[PDB]
């Protein structure tokens, strides 16, 4: 596990280097069951890189099999989103799904609420300034904390410990910034309490997907 | 003044405000049935609503909040404010949740609940895990109450907030923590919050598949007007 020797540059640069690509939503001029639809296959879609750069988060690979796909089985929504939330972040009261995908409130059934708590996550992240190397980092937390209370104990262990490098990370990339230690203390604060609403935000938003109606995730990892 | 504290007069506030513990009705009526239990655990969490109703007014800052906005933030937050002093009060008593004095159950003993309990269980271990100090405990309950839905009061929730994180940076401080030990901690700490917002919303699921008088309770004592609510 090289992962724990890592220094803060390493891990960005590792984590930046692991960024999956923005995808499109499906090209069809003619054609919200279809609305929907076009939610879910970019999703779809978009699963299959979350997979392979799960796969790229330092120490991700260190665990057993059976946690990596339970990491990803609990986070996977909550990454989604918050991707979401840092593509709208420039466009103020708008949703970026994708670049052929820019839907506002307007035009979003039980969705409403979720679109305008996604919206209100983005204009935070807007005011903060986030940055993406700070994205990154939240992202893999995400990742990292998704089910680590669920589930070899050691396994846990080092998560939490990796888990650390990158709060070490976080708060390396604010110094270097030239922020004071207690501006410091207080945005490494402000960004994880932000994911506490990510969290919040999955739960509806996986409560919802059960208002309609595992394999491939095993065979990547 | 609220945002003119410091962190030992912030720490201090918190502690006097804190709710008293309560006893489960005294219906020992056992074994229990799922109607019984959920029947106890609901008058239970009724009677501790009044308590953390006045507790949430003497957190500072929050009384500066419109009437709207503290009613949002508590019907937001309630749950989860429960639920992390039942993990608190469950801490020394592993394998089981102090509910009440009176009423310890262990996870053989709760039936969707059985997967929240776990849930509760596991985060009572990690507080011991990592030794949680009771000052450390008032702060991320106060820290639970105003970030649970936080348009000019968003900015004055998010100064206190910056003050409840100074705070338990000097408390960690105090206690002899390096920076580096301070900063990972802090994270730690906060990271359970996330695992706090999951279990409240998998606890409101199973209740509102099946209650507390949340609005009216509020309505009744959120009026600066009243006295002697409710
Ligand atoms: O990049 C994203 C793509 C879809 C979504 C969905 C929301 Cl906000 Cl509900 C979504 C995810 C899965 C679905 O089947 C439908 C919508 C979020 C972010
Ligand atoms: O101090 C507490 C009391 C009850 C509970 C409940 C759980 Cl764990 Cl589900 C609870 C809250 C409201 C109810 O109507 C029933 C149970 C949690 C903490």
């Amino acid at each position: 596990s090289l992962a724990l020797s890592l220094t803060a540059d390493q891990m960005v640069s590792a984590l930046l280097d692991a960024e999956p690509p923005i995808l499109y939503s499906e090209y069809d001029p003619t054609r919200e069951a279809s609305m929907m639809g076009l939610l879910t296959n970019l999703a779809d879609r978009e699963l299959v890189h979350m997979i392979n750069w799960a796969k790229r988060v330092p120490g991700f690979v260190d665990l057993t099999l059976h946690d990596q796909v339970h990491l990803l089985e609990c986070a996977w929504l909550e990454i989604l989103m918050i991707g979401l939330v840092w593509r709208s972040m420039e466009h103020p009261g708008k949703l970026l799904f994708a670049p052929n995908l820019l839907l506002d409130r307007n035009q979003g059934e039980g969705m409403v609420e979720i679109f305008d708590m996604l919206l209100a996550t983005s204009s935070r992240f807007r005011m903060m300034n986030l940055q993406g190397e700070e994205f990154v980092c939240l992202k893999s937390i995400i990742l990292l904390n998704s089910g680590v209370y669920t589930f070899s104990l050691e396994e846990k262990d080092h998560i939490h410990r990796v888990l650390d490098k990158i709060t070490d990370t976080l708060i390396h990339l604010m110094a270097k910034a030239g922020l004071t230690l207690q501006q410091q203390h207080q945005r490494l604060a402000q960004l994880l309490l932000i994911l506490s609403h990510i969290r919040h935000m999955s739960n509806k938003g996986m409560e919802h997907l059960y208002s309609m109606k595992y394999d491939l995730l095993l065979e990547m990892l």
